[PDB]
């Protein structure tokens, strides 16, 4: 309903390919790309994908206050979204995760009736539970900016996950094009050692940012920390993740109003499902092939799909369809603008994906592309009162579940 | 050097958008993929990317224990990759991130001595950031499992975001394809009330899962989710997000010791860098446009790039080869293996980008993609240190920082 749209898109952090095929897609269909990148094969490529580019970095200066340049940012993206265009920002990693300039120039233009988006992009955070091979779940995780963890006196919790952005300049980190000086990095190891002791881990991560590069995950106990040469390692691309010390016992009251009890008792605390956290001290090895596992595995030679199960069952015409709404901002915009004259325009299609994709509706898009079988819907229709998408994947933290 | 190789990759939560580059180029090069996906756009798609694939979800029954189905995922793929082959395990979102079996192939792979990693893909964390306008810097970010948060009574920051996923089947969560009864739903309510108070807003989230459908980003209080045409639209793609209640003040003896001082008059606890987060209540209006972010721009006009910026200065063929690097599994794989026969065989180079591709080196591919300025280098070499990247991005959260 008014001309000019902002969308600001991700790069991920390992150059090029953790950038999303959506992502892409919007930078190709831009009329102006701002970009603030590190990376220069992730520079060559976007210069590459779109003709009219920016380079926001530019803007940095020596002693030049960073939120003036992030001022000056967002309002480089907004003068052109209020000219009419379609404008995309693009930032390393995940674009809203610890960053200034791509919620302010968002929310600026929301606020004045364009339309606004940010894509989620793959953060610093989703490479370093990749790497050191932890799952944010098991058992819970918290995530702070250091300085703020520290002048704010934000809490830890020793029986979850703790990760730590921006380690390497705790303080004043005023932009300097020949690198910050972490002279209070003494601040953040003192914090780390009245919350968990000088001999707890630390480990010093940094991901690769070239695909051939492998990732730094260098474990230090805290009192380690200060000492100069490997305080001298953590730099502006540095995150410290903090491992769990203990593991948490279950609440006997929520035990009972969940049902956990069958007259009988729960895994003990540090019964653990395979695999353990390899950075937490003190872990004790966890066993992959346990009797139940033998047996299930046992059960694989005589298995077939449950007669509830939905096989795939579409057309190319269909899957081309779908794949163009994903990949083509502009198809999907038509598309959104008129279920019906785009739903028309589409060649090849059945009557059914015709029409499911006229209706705009999960279920009818699931019928067109999956072969719902009689057992799961007269389970469906003898209980309940209509049919929808349910077996979910699920997570099991707790022992019990 | 031994035979085989799992890799695991996410999709992301979006259809097919959110896929990474290169989860799509490892599917694509892969002997044989395992996937356990949603959504049947996703799943059409990555059967027209390999021609070897197998749906894990048929593992998957009616009262069959989740761990056995976990188990038997596991096992199909470490099957194929002590068969030598290169396989490729494929889940929603990010292939870590509130998964169990994932964790478990990659672990079994990596102690019998194969290749294995997993690749980020985007979360529905991730998704729940950029659609709720939030960022989880400012000011902390705590992520749990609702069961998790409960049974083991895991602690809540008023102060910071909350997220808890799989809200839509509190406890005892046995599978059935016709889906959870989330009778225990209340027990999450009254927790939430004994932390937040029944008046405080809960944001019930479901990221979009096609590219045109929009996303759910409903606003409730506490109390609200008791109310039965309330707690039945919870399911299980739903994800709650609790705002802050509060602002947390600063502590006097950090503010010195990182000498952000003088006189003690560092910015109030409520004065906020623009934009507020719109989910806490009683925010109070931001200036987007103060007198300094007025006079920052009023500079744009005389604006030139500083003399110590690095303009790119690469050509094709450099470019060419870093992407083919991360976009081509096999020829990564060549590069890792020899440098220096990979830069040698790579067409058209010149002889700085031969030789920084030869080294693998950060900085030597840096000077053979940019322009370093006399500025820069002569500013390093006045310090006594060889140059490397400065020049940092980052977030500012506490006001007081931004101020000096
Ligand atoms: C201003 S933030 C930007 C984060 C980015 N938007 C993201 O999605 O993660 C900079 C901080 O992110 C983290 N970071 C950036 N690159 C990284 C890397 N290669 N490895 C580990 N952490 C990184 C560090 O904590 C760094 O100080
Ligand atoms: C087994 S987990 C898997 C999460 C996935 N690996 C990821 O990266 O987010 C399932 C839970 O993820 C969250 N989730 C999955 N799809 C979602 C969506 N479309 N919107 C919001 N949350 C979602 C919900 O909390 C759900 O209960």
């Amino acid at each position: 309903t008014k001309a000019g749209s902002l969308t600001i898109v991700g790069t991920g952090i390992e150059s090029i390919g953790q950038m999303t095929l959506q992502a892409l897609s919007y930078i190709e269909a831009a009329a102006k790309v701002f970009y603030c990148v590190i990376d220069p094969a992730t520079e060559a490529f976007i210069l590459t994908k779109n003709k009219n580019c920016v380079d926001l970095y530019q803007y940095y200066d020596n002693g030049k206050s960073r939120l003036n340049t992030y001022t000056q940012m967002s309002e480089l993206m907004v003068r052109e979204v209020r000219k009419g265009l379609d404008v995309v920002g693009v930032f390393a990693g995940h674009p809203g995760v610890f960053v200034n300039p791509s919620h302010r120039a968002l929310a600026i233009a929301k606020s004045e009736g364009y339309r606004a988006r940010m894509l989620p992009g793959v953060s610093a955070e989703d490479c370093l539970f990749a790497d050191l091979c932890i799952d944010p779940s098991n058992p819970g995780c918290l995530t702070y900016e250091a300085s703020d963890f520290l002048i704010r006196d934000r809490p830890v919790s020793i029986h979850s996950h703790l990760v730590l952005f921006q380690v390497g300049c705790v303080g004043i980190a005023d932009f300097n094009f020949t690198g910050f000086d972490n002279n209070k990095f003494g601040v953040l190891v003192d914090r780390l050692e009245q919350e968990y002791g000088a001999e707890h881990p630390v480990v010093h991560y940094i991901a690769a940012m070239m695909p051939h590069q492998d990732p730094v995950t260098d474990k230090y106990t805290v009192a380690q920390l200060r000492e100069p040469e490997i305080a001298k390692r953590v730099g502006g691309v540095s995150t410290f993740y903090i491992p769990p010390k203990a593991r948490k016992a279950s609440n006997l009251d929520i035990i009972r109003r969940l049902e956990l009890l069958p007259a009988g008792q729960v895994p003990d605390k540090k019964a653990r499902i395979y695999p353990a956290n390899q950075w937490e001290p003190d872990v004790p090895e966890v066993e992959p092939y346990r009797p139940s596992d033998q047996a299930a595995i046992a059960q694989l030679a005589d298995h077939a799909p449950p007669e509830q199960y939905q096989p795939l069952a579409t057309s190319k015409a269909m899957s081309d369809v779908m794949t163009k709404l994903a990949l083509d901002p502009k198809a999907l915009a038509d598309y959104k603008a008129d279920h019906r004259a785009f739903a028309q325009s589409v060649p090849d299609l059945t009557p059914q994906e015709r029409a499911a994709l006229e209706l705009g509706d999960s279920w009818a898009i699931r019928c067109a592309m999956k072969n719902m079988p009689s057992s799961l819907l007269d389970a469906a229709r003898e209980s309940g009162e209509e049919a929808s998408q349910n077996g979910f994947p699920w997570v099991i933290v707790v022992g019990v579940i």
